[PDB]
């Protein structure tokens, strides 16, 4: 609707040295732009030629994050060439090292901000944002992120990198997308002296306003843009996560990254590592290492797997065990128990383990999953342990960043001589042990997921998510895993192809959209594969043309 | 998301000397305006006073009609304040000559117009409308302008009246109402050589390139901006109007307002006569004058009340007549007969009728139905015959503007000594026999049910709009008129109270989409009647002050 | 700058269908405009063709200036076409009428409005006019408009129909020009009790405030356009007419046009005559009706003529008298004598005459000037003296509007026998006397000259406008009249050629400003005609496409 130096400053249109000679003269460009017409192959190879000589990875953040403020087409085009080797620095554990500095390397905002403050005039806040369409949210708080903790307005690096992944796996439209950072203080007090922090100067505000706030939030988004508006909830603290799942995902089209994602890629990688073990149903023990978002989430969708292949939910919620900050979860501990732990509150052992090394070596289990966001508790022992128990010991080390982790690849694969089966939320290379060896571990994050997941909601106008969604997204993800890979130690598809992925998710949940009746884009498409593809955003640069033509 | 001078060049925003001291302040409009504060109330006093002053109507045309591009809140406001005294000024039988001289009184343009010439660019025309969020379109080729023929691009004029209704009665918002004119020529010699005229200097085509063209267009409406926009096809040719309908009814949300607004009105008046009457049902004799669009639509309208009545399709069509510029439609007759006109072409009777007063003396009708188009073809025989033949004949004279109405109110009471019920499509006043008696003629204009359809269709998120719909409006309609309305002569309620008759029938249609499941819209509302209300547009003016508030 | 509908909404941009095909794709307003091209030639026709049906002046005067609103370079296409027929809609007297009922007309607002209420805050006002390189404003208090009183805010029509000569006589661009009304309270008491007053509601502000505004008013204009900007002051009451030329003349290029501009238009009409009456300059005997800004102008300027042609400024001014309100201006009455009239208070005459009549046949005159802003004084006795006295004599009816002048063409050329000169201010049509000789009077109107002085001072670059400028323009548009024209009884070029007369003038002055070191354009044109022709602004249609090439 605009010519002239807006276009160029303008990163949703700036085309850079790209725009045409004749886009240029039509569109008031001309002058403006040196003589060079360049094709946005040449801009990549710029790109990366720089990229190259850069040495630390929060200076290549900065590098390509600014590159999505200057030329939005050529920011994709550059996760595209390579999304394995860029996934690290745009996101998990780059982006974790980038929220921690947020202030410090602060140089445009990007994303909706809404405070406490504000609340009243949330509504005017919502209006203030240019696109006029947008059709997914990606929210947070700031008080857990990654494993990270409480970092205030300084988590909005979240929300922004998730939606990079929305549109750089599965094709969403960029103009579609918001990244919202709900402000209503901190409780960590190194940012509260923090002269470079971007929040307000307070401790959280944990009362009633808090949901006042974020129900205002939820009705303003939804009033502007439409009921069906797809909201992820990100990095919520424990308590607000859960109850603001259950509380909106009935009245709105909302899920829970942290609780359903996870929970999803999660069972992906589980039936994977069954697949290459095939432990008989009624001989598997899961101890989860934390119970909260994550381990909750995951052990719901494990259930709902085990009651689709014959086993009672009883019965299958019997073969999960859980242990926190206090210990085991079992019945009558002096440690708090809610709802939803109880089905996973089994009645005290023979003895009571004081550490997770005793929790395995009394309960021992097939299966150990970490995500405690507490750093390496699968200590040496704890693996050696799962060794000694099982032939295929299941590891899985979910938390993240990287030193988060609950443990290394390295470590996994070295201590158990090979026999493990191991997936981390953060990633880890290749790992070769002294036999000569070489596993090639999977990485076990959301990100396989929820791209995917979201693409098939939005397209088919989906009004609520169920968990069976995710179950579906579960099996949708492993049933692309060959024989091939699961051979050399994956449990999860190549993440370089987590484009074609995450579109053959979408695709698969499509169909299970309609075919449940949850879909309500009208007509229904007679080929979803087609309908799917057709309607991805691409990184190609578009005509800005106007239409000239001759009057016959 | 702009300030300054813009805010008073677009007629959406400029309230003139409205605009309070803290807006003209922060807005950057102080200077661009007299210190004078005024009301809406000083404003509407101004225009009242220039409106008094002038004579003629096409006058007055020129000057509200010029409002709408300078004020538009003051503009609805007006109408609303006497909609009854404006309405022959700014709908029937004004409009029509506006649009007979359209090219000489030209000022500015409105609406979208689109000419063959375009044919594979129609979308980049549709792209140049400044609204983002259209829900009713009203589109018009100009081939059959009310009963005037055809005008070619002269005819924008009826789109944008007819949308001016949907906002003054209704309450549909103006910025999502578009007037769109199709011109790929016309057969108006007359235009043709007029230097003032505004469209293409060729005669119509007629060739698949026009339906082509129609297809193009209404691909590049829904694309833009959905496919449940509602579209009102208007005023097109007899052949292209039935087939366009059948062809679009069930792909789009689309209705033709010639065929089924004006049947649904039409049938609301005889719905009420029959409650003044009581006839029998078995002895309705109903023929029409013309067999077209209208003809037909009432025609179909009448058969389903018959059949909701007792009699069935096939009982209820034979007491269906129709005579039109060929003569008597009979099984075998030299001219054509089609596939619509069949259900109520019957075997010759005992002689065959020359003349629209031979059929009335040889088929003994109980009802006569003018749609002809042609001027006074309900002589003063025909008229005398019918109160001869009945003792309370119903006389519907339907034909647009006053000149080719069949008859006057006058005519038609005088001639049956107050003992006929009588209908128009265009404004009479009040008639007075010599005997002191004083009858009140009401309005049989579509007028009265597209507002309110249109309303309930556009809140409702209806996807295809079913002839019952139009059934259900003629019922919600006749439904609101008053025993003591109906002893002055009234078959339809006041004009004066077209905007609450307006909002009642958009309650029982969307009552009725929602008890069909035709509505989409989610979640249900409870109470039709406040969801309907709360959703109108007013006229009153907003606050365009920025939201300002300190941070506690 | 601007694209799409942004581009019809501005008057300045707008060309209606004149747009060409080109245009329309490359701006974005396909669809937006009918399918047919116009020409300016065929969109003047339609104007011509409405005027043509319209009845009064004011219903003409509304739709033209609703012209300048909607079509800029149209409007001044349409005075071009004939300025003589719309010279009295557009200019005096009509737009008198229209200021006295501006609140009752208003549709859309022209000009920057400053009140009292904003004294301490005029730069903000001034930084809110959209166009940024303005030359030429033209500011009132609307205390003296015409000879029609204090009319407040209802003044504002004057200063905009003189900027409309500003153009359309002189090419002066209209993006350049400011018409500007100083709110300060009115005393007229029929507007304080107007509901559609446009201005402040009280009474003058006469206080060292008001002062303060014109002072704050002037330092805000020039020091957002510039120094040299030209500041015409115009329709201001008596007193603060002289204090504000006089306290402004030689710090701002400033001048008054009821003293200067009037004084400059009347001298030229006294010298056309003198060419036909060839008067022994001793012999002259000057009486004026009145003494305040125009006596006082024109005495003045009928001086310096003097002076440059022999007598010494102390005996031309004794040939000058002046009888005002209280009677003839001798040293020693009881009314005041300010120091402009006390060159020409002269001692008392053999007997002190009680009216004009009587003042006439005492000092014997043979040149009368009216300019009293007082209805008709120069009664049928007046006139019939000056033919007794004079075989020739001088009657000029200066004041305006019409009903305001001394006496019609018509009186002056009967009661004289066709032996008078006649000019007014207000035009009057030609006189056929009862022998059948036919006299066509002049106008003496400033309109002649503050179009070419205007233009000349600011293509100039003048700093500041001395008294001599005026007696040049004055000689300048004299030395134009044709013997011929003279004889019809033309005492000024006829009103039809106004645009080459304006021209000329400028000419005439800008070669008259370089000779006498007062332009600080540089470099100095050789060739002044060329000069001011290339620079004049046309209202014919400019390409509005981008300039779009192929690269070798
Ligand atoms: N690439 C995309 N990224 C985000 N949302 C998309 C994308 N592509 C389509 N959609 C959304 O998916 C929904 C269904 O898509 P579809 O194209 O069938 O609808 P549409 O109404 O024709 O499109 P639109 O409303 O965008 O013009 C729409 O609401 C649309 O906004
Ligand atoms: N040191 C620890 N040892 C065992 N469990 C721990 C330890 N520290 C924290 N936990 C547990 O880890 C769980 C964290 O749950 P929370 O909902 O906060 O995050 P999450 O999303 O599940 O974890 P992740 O960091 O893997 O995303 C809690 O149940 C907590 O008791
Ligand atoms: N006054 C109106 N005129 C025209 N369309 C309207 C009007 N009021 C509401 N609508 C439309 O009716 C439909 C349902 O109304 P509702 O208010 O329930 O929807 P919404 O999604 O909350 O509104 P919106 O999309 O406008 O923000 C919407 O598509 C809306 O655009
Ligand atoms: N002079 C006539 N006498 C009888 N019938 C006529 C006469 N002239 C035209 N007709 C008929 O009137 C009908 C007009 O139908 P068409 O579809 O063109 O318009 P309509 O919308 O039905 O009429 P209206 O002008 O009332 O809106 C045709 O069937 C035509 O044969
Ligand atoms: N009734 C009258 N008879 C004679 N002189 C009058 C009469 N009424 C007013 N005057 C004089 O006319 C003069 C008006 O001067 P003022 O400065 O107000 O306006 P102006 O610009 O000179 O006049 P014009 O109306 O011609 O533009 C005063 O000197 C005043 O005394
Ligand atoms: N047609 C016009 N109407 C009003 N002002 C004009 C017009 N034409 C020229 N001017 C002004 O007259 C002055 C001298 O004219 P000239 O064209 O020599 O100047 P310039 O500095 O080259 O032009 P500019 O500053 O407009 O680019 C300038 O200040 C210019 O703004
Ligand atoms: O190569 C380019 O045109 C852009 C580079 C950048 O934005 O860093
Ligand atoms: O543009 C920058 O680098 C920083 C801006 C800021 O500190 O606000
Ligand atoms: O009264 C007003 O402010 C506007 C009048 C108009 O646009 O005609
Ligand atoms: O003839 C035109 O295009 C414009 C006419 C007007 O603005 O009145
Ligand atoms: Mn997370
Ligand atoms: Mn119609
Ligand atoms: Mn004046």
């Amino acid at each position: 609707k605009e010519k002239g130096k807006p276009l160029m400053l303008n990163p949703r249109t700036n085309k850079g040295m790209a725009f045409t000679l004749q886009e240029r003269q039509m569109l008031g460009l001309q002058g403006l732009l040196p003589p060079k017409i360049e094709t946005q192959d040449i801009q990549a190879l710029r790109f990366h030629r720089n990229l190259k000589k850069m040495t630390s990875p929060l200076e290549k953040y900065i590098y390509i994050m600014g590159i999505q403020e200057r030329n939005e087409k050529l920011f994709y085009r550059i996760l595209q060439d390579d999304i394995e080797s860029l996934m690290p620095i745009v996101y998990t554990p780059t982006v974790g090292l980038a929220c921690s500095q947020y202030g410090h390397i602060f140089r445009r905002p990007k994303g909706l901000f809404i405070s406490i403050s504000d609340r009243g005039h949330v509504r005017s806040i919502v209006d203030n944002w240019p696109e006029n369409h947008v059709k997914a949210v990606v929210v947070t708080d700031g008080e857990r992120i990654l494993g990270l903790g409480d970092l205030g307005v300084y988590g909005m690096g979240i929300p922004v990198g998730k939606l990079c992944l929305y549109t750089a796996c599965a094709g969403i439209r960029p103009d579609r997308c918001l990244p919202v950072c709900i402000d209503v203080g901190t409780d960590n007090i190194a940012l509260l002296k923090d002269p470079f922090y971007m929040g307000l100067y307070q401790k959280r505000d944990r009362t009633q306003q808090y949901d006042d706030l974020i129900d205002e939030f939820m009705k303003a988004i939804t009033d502007r843009y439409g009921r069906n508006t797809l909201i992820q909830f990100e990095d919520f603290g424990n308590h607000n996560a859960f109850r603001f799942l259950r509380k909106y995902r009935e009245k709105y089209c909302t899920f829970n990254d942290d609780i359903q994602g996870t929970a999803a890629v999660a069972l992906a990688g589980l039936l994977a590592a069954q697949k290459v073990i095939s432990k008989p149903i009624s001989e598997h023990k899961i101890l989860f290492l934390g119970a909260g978002e994550a381990a909750l989430g995951i052990a719901n969708l494990i259930v709902m797997s085990m009651v689709e292949n014959g086993l009672s939910e009883q019965e299958a919620q019997k073969k999960i065990w859980m242990f926190d900050k206090y210990g085991l979860l079992v019945k009558g501990r002096k440690a708090k128990i809610d709802s939803y732990q109880e089905p996973f509150t089994h009645s005290a052992p023979e003895s009571i383990p004081d550490t997770f090394e005793d929790a395995v070596n009394i309960l021992k289990p097939s299966t150990i999953i970490g995500v405690a966001g507490a750093g390496r508790l699968f200590t040496p022992d704890v693996i050696r342990a799962m060794a000694s128990i099982n032939e295929r010991p299941v590891i899985f080390a979910l938390s993240n960043p990287t030193a988060q982790a609950e443990c290394t690849a390295e470590e996994a694969y070295t201590l158990t001589e090979g026999r493990c089966l191991f997936a981390s939320g953060s990633p880890f290379g290749p790992v070769k042990l002294t036999d000569g060896r070489v596993f090639t571990p999977g990485q076990g994050n959301n990100v396989y997921i929820f791209p995917g997941v979201a693409l098939a909601v939005i397209l088919c106008n989906t009004r609520h998510i169920s968990d069976s969604v995710f179950l579906e997204a579960a099996k949708a993800l492993t049933s692309q895993l060959t024989d091939e890979e699961l051979a050399q130690g994956r449990l999860y598809p190549p993440l370089a192809n987590i484009q074609e992925v995450s579109i053959n998710i979408a695709i698969k949940v499509t169909e299970y959209l309609y075919a449940n009746k949850m879909a309500f884009r009208y007509p229904e498409p007679e080929d979803k594969a087609k309908y799917v593809k057709e309607r991805t955003w691409r990184s190609e640069y578009d005509s800005l043309l106007p239409d000239v033509y001759e009057w016959p």
